[PDB]
């Protein structure tokens, strides 16, 4: 698992987590 905010996969968490700035938005992983 990466965050409890995404889903098992997310590509954009694939390669880590963007969700390290904001919290998950449009500007995020939206
Ligand atoms: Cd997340
Ligand atoms: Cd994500
Ligand atoms: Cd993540
Ligand atoms: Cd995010």
């Amino acid at each position: 698992s990466c965050c409890p905010c995404c889903p098992s996969g997310c590509t954009k968490c694939a390669s880590g987590c963007v969700c390290k700035g904001k919290t998950c938005d449009t500007s995020c992983c939206q």
